[PDB]
């Protein structure tokens, strides 16, 4: 059946912000759903008065934490599903993904010797681009639950604007849980580290990670021995992110800030931070213009065809004021290319004077199709791209700022390798992703161990 | 018709607890909606797998804080809209209401000299009883947005079980925002006190309250002067609550904690109303089975003996703070009716919270046709509630009020001297008349003196 | 003769700082003792290698706190005995005096709404000037226990340089105890406030002070109610001070910090008296060379121009809080004499602390023969000091008083209404009349209102 | 020359405390100086109204911290000079000894994974017993500066009661400094650990201790990474101790407590805690009786002739109320005997039901005379006694509670071995002790490293 919401019935935007927003959205937009303009407008009119998913003073705080990242005084961890679905938007799946990110944070905080800014891909990662409008079954392609349905039939693939509302309801629901969990006990550093201790005990490669787990453990005991005040160990902040892709959803989630802090700006309150993907980063297109008008922190994906010069253009358009950490540039090159392609981008951007975050995405450049027909990534390539991203920064004297991974708390079978030795035949058991293969819980924690050893190197 | 339809798609609680629940839910349930069972079932099935509004470790913490209230070492402040509506579940309304709680809370904490457990009527108060089969307009009565529409038209008033899911979405989106605001600066004690100072400055009776405002300011500066660490001044906990009325909604929102007890995860704490508190009815049998702290409204027809049976039913293990008895008597009846009830419950050896709802027994109709409440009657029920406890050496434990951040004209009186003619300007409640933001801060100050006195 | 002799046994400061010191110390020094140079030297040699009374990082912290006082963001409270004696350097006396500071401090912190830098006249105040060549009894005048004996007999009054070492031992043993008491529970704010409550309860004017006592109590409970972390309520810092008078003692106690500047490590902060503040004399040239915060007493003969030369000499680098100008004018003269001095020093652009000593210009002789001070005159000098600063928009920075924990009868008046006849009962000071414990708490309350007013 | 103090001119002691104290001091007392009774009494009358060196609420606190020790929830470190002197009672020598104890504490806190109760032998360790009244030069023996002079001449050796006063003045002076230093910066955990980092860098055996120093370092950085409240890292408490030997000094430093906490008792305020030595622990003698009347925590030295049965008698006389941590029993057996003699003492005392602190003194049973004529101890024996004290407790299931060592911050040449390889010829350079050989600063820190590895084992 259906539930039903009302299309509703206040000071207008500041004149310059109206002008600028309309000039942004007048530009060409790639990868947009194709539904009618009237039905879209009704849906945006619903979203324009819902309670936001985030609030501006959180975005201001995240921006300050990311400036520390940009200055080399913190490390950025971002991860969660490749594609959230409505049907898997459930308490166990959310807790599971929050717990996996947390588990990784413990180990990276200890390896980096500095705070880790924890950013979940969650509460709105419901839209994807596609290179092909017709997929391999010859159906109109799945573009994520905010657009159409996974089910491999033609009605299910029709673009349905009512998905904008269901996507918001599902997002704000998740966010409520993520906040409940982070403040009420899941994020206690003691509990989360006990889980890491249970992984080291049962993992097939646990003997390799025992020494570092033991050190963290004596580190934690050292704290209670010296009598530190411990409430800061009880809770952590998990922020929300997703690809800003569907411009009808992002424009309708825009809100003007109150001016008490800074003079009023437009924040996208569908998320704390958002990024712009490889297929939508046209320099003069609507997504880059949009990013330029919102106050949030933003990132741009940079793949193997990126030039140093285009990089610098992104930095000048998106960090026009030189605000450390407003712009993250998220390298995804493939492990076999990172060490060649990244260095001259980093040099040209470092010489601008701006302070970007350098972030490694070691997933999206390392995808292949298995003999068994599944889209998969090999753990050792994902690892090796991070290795090589660390080598580039070390050679340059610049900061390996963080990683951006697709992970889950579930024990799926989606990426090959790890300690578990996920084989091509194994992929059949629990291939559950609605899009790209994610590291399972064990694989994601193994990678934090390995990355903790790069941070220590 | 200016709507948009949102499609619904389509492991169970344990057998032993399901067997206990179905036994309790075979009891007759008053005031339930009349939708088809098969549609109710469908909608319960959706809600049995949605992410929860609250989590068990939050409720367990609330129980600890409420235990401290029961024992005379904390004060319970519960307030917000009489009735939430889906169309007024907006960011400025929700903020406004949190703001008004928080401002009352600063003044009450200072006046009590102890912590204040801050519980909003919010993120689910979407259902109400009715006495009237047919309202004045000859329509089926409005029952709250979880049941039907406010709109005085026959189609709006048919009972729609899909509203179960709309209520949930609106409840979680609301709770998301309440969490976000109370963690990220709205619950800064300094900033909330600054709003209290601007009220004292511009209020018409602001002269009367200036002295206490200045003492608070100087109690604040004293903290800074002594160098205390300040992060616990930066944020506050606002718990969620509503009347537990729709048993289709409340049972679907049940979850087992991870150990393992049954919690209702639609709210932190829920109460049973004056019309559904049958000692052998399902609402009571539901309150019995859940581990959340629970409240029961006790109006002027209550007997000591019946208030005891509530205690034996709802607090069988003698957990202080688990049960809150909520007096609502009328200002003219509190001093007489409440003492016997207190004496007899105290004598059981159980520690209940004694909370005053000075709103619901003090409602009258104005010559201009609006349902309304005098400000002075409301105050004087609290004053009396206080006298009762002082006389008996028992704890005046908290209050339960209907308030909003908005500058409505719903209750008469207060410093603004809302008159019978002012009622029409902004009377916006979908149900009972609320204190507006000014009247609710004024009531906090006046109660803060009863605590000091 | 009821004494026991304790034998004395027997790498230097750097050449460049020793060359600076000897240049400054070639200046004439008033009020110095008349013992043989060779004996002075011997005794300086002992004191140049003894463990220090204070350490440089303590003084550096004091300078930071005193900077905050200079800038109008803290208040300076300095008090204790006019003259310490070796035979009254006992555990109950020392505790009593710390106790009396700390109680004044609670009330001043609340009344100021900012932190209070707590500096005792203690652990070295063992030397005094004299005007009189020959006292009334026809004896050489007593000069303080670091110089000679109080005992009115010719042998006691000969200047004994071995008293340099006795002073040091008594100073360090005293400071040991002050550190121990302020770390281990005597400086608990709660417990100190409890003493303040028992004073309000038993004092004859306790009625007058009850309201502020109750506000403090409620500002305290408010902290607990808000859950602040409390370790900074458990202890307090009490710094040491005395008049820097015996240059043989003060120069021997010099040390280089470890980097490197010169500190006098006989005290945290030291002041120059009204009789030794010659602009070209050695006391001033000594204050110039040390890095400690310093004070200069400014009596009714001071000129604006001379108070400026103190600023240029003693605060050459413009370090706020480094220099404290200590007004002591008489209550009848403060309102007239002080404003010009403030205007002219302010105009230099330097930030000095402006501290009131309401004791030394308000001393009179009673018909019963005792040196005494009216309580009301003392209060009214502070009141005036306050009016002066308010008028000019400058900071009334602190006070400097002579107080003890004991229930002496030295100053007239106060709530106890000490009369000319009461003076003989317990007049025990070896020098000037002190506020007793009651009168000193009474003065804190009354000053706390000048701060609130 | 001389300085001069006055022999002075209040509620009498509670009748039972008078009676008990006099009954204690009526018993025979070994090792007491032999000066006239009238001159003694004058000196005690001076001491009876001086400001105490410690106060009762500190002793109450230390007792609570030592009960945690007794329960196995903390570790006790006690050390400083074998014999303080008046002439070396100077700022550098005191800071030096405080710094060395601190440096050791950092490493033991981290090794134990639990707090360390820091107890200095300081501010009154001015008296020693002697087996011989005539020494090897045929002079009346040196008994410590509270009794007579080190100088090897007969006048200097006369017993001089005025030394009771000079001993107090010197003690309270030191204590004032120790308190100044602990609260004002010397005891910052960051500074003290930087010093440990400089030792590991320059020590000849530094490469052996680098790994553990590095772990502590990442542990400390882990704390700032997680944002702990850090004032508890700024300061530490150093307590005062010495051998309670001279009964004229200890009786005159007795003070009655105020009753606000517990009902009034006699505390010895010359120290926080005191111990009774091998030569003065006669079961029915004045020192054991004295210890029984004061409220302080106490210890008794136990050497190789101790029986399990006599041990239990000490426990029943000195911990009559079963108060954990009131009684420490301080094993000194010699490294070659500890593993044989300690176990049956521990079993008999454990079976009483009382909770003593078990403390290792690995110095006093391990002393020998070198070919070069110096009293010396070999580092490897001192180490091996601690090793063996750990082995006894591990085998029993009981708590290796702490160590009691003689150390200094100076780079003296008094104990053979260590990383520095202090040879018999080396002892000549800087043999500075007025009594037994102390570990120098480097040797004391090496031993903390080694003991930290026993705690980790
Ligand atoms: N609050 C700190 C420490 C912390 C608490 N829980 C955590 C879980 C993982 C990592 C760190 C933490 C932080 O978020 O950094
Ligand atoms: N966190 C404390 C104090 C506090 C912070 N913000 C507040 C706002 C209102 C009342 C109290 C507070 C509490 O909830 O009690
Ligand atoms: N430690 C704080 C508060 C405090 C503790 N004890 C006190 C005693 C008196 C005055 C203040 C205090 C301070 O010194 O300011
Ligand atoms: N205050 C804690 C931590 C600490 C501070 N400084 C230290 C120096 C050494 C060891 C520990 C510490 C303690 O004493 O245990
Ligand atoms: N309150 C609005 C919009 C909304 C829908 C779902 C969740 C939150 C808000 C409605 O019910 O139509
Ligand atoms: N994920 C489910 C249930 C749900 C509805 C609304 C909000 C949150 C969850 C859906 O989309 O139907
Ligand atoms: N105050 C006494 C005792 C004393 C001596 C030395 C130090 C401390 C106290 C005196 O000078 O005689
Ligand atoms: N240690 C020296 C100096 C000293 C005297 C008094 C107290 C402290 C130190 C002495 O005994 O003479
Ligand atoms: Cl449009
Ligand atoms: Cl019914
Ligand atoms: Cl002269
Ligand atoms: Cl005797
Ligand atoms: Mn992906
Ligand atoms: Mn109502
Ligand atoms: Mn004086
Ligand atoms: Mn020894």
């Amino acid at each position: 059946m259906n539930w039903t919401v009302d299309i509703p019935i206040l000071p207008p935007l500041p004149t310059d912000l109206r002008t600028r927003l309309d000039a942004a959205l007048a530009k060409p937009a790639a990868q947009q759903p194709t539904w009618p303009a009237d039905q879209a407008l009704a849906m945006r009119t619903v979203l324009e008065s819902v309670p936001p998913v985030t609030v501006p003073s959180e975005i201001v705080r995240l921006q300050e934490q990311l400036a520390q990242v940009a200055k080399g005084e913190a490390f950025l961890l971002q991860g969660g599903d490749c594609a959230e679905t409505f049907m898997d938007n459930t308490e166990p799946h959310i807790r599971g993904n929050v717990r996996a990110l947390l588990q990784m944070a413990v180990v990276l905080t200890y390896g980096a010797s500095m705070p880790v800014v924890k950013v979940a891909r969650i509460a709105g990662q419901y839209a994807k681009p596609r290179s092909a409008d017709i997929d391999a079954l010859g159906l109109r392609s799945y573009r994520g639950d905010m657009i159409n349905g996974f089910a491999p039939d033609a009605a299910a693939r029709e673009h349905d604007p009512s998905r904008l509302v269901r996507a918001y309801a599902n997002a704000s629901a998740a966010m409520n849980l993520v906040r409940a969990l982070t403040s009420s006990g899941l994020a206690s550093l003691h509990l989360v580290h006990d889980w890491n201790r249970e992984f080291v005990r049962t993992s097939p490669a646990g003997a390799r990670y025992e020494a570092l787990a033991t050190e963290i453990d004596r580190g934690l005991r050292f704290m209670s021995a010296c009598g530190v005040a411990d409430r800061n160990l009880q809770t952590a902040e998990i922020y929300a992110s997703h690809e800003a892709l569907v411009l009808d959803y992002e424009r309708a989630m825009l809100r003007l800030s109150d001016g008490d802090d800074g003079e009023p700006q437009l924040f996208d309150l569908s998320a704390h931070t958002v990024w712009i993907g490889e297929r939508t980063r046209q320099i003069d297109g609507a997504h880059i213009a949009f990013a330029q008008v919102i106050a949030n922190p933003v990132g741009v994906k940079l793949g193997p065809n990126m030039t140093p010069e285009l990089a610098v253009e992104y930095v000048e358009r998106l960090d026009p004021h030189n605000k450390p950490g407003r712009l993250t540039l998220v390298s995804r090159m493939g492990n076999h290319k990172v060490r060649d392609l990244l260095p001259p981008i980093v040099e040209k951007v470092q010489a601008t004077g701006h302070q970007v975050i350098w972030q490694c995405d070691p997933m999206h450049g390392n995808t292949h199709e298995s003999s068994t027909g599944f889209k998969t990534r090999h753990f050792d390539r994902i690892v090796d791209e991070v290795q090589g991203f660390f080598e580039v920064h070390r050679a340059l004297g610049t900061h390996p700022g963080g990683i951006h991974v697709e992970i889950t708390g579930e024990n799926v079978t989606e990426c090959l390798g790890g300690a578990q030795d996920i084989s091509e035949t194994d992929l059949a058991g629990r291939y559950e992703t609605a899009c790209d293969p994610r590291l399972n819980t064990q694989q994601s924690l193994e990678l934090a161990f390995l990355v903790a050893e790069m941070l220590r190197d």
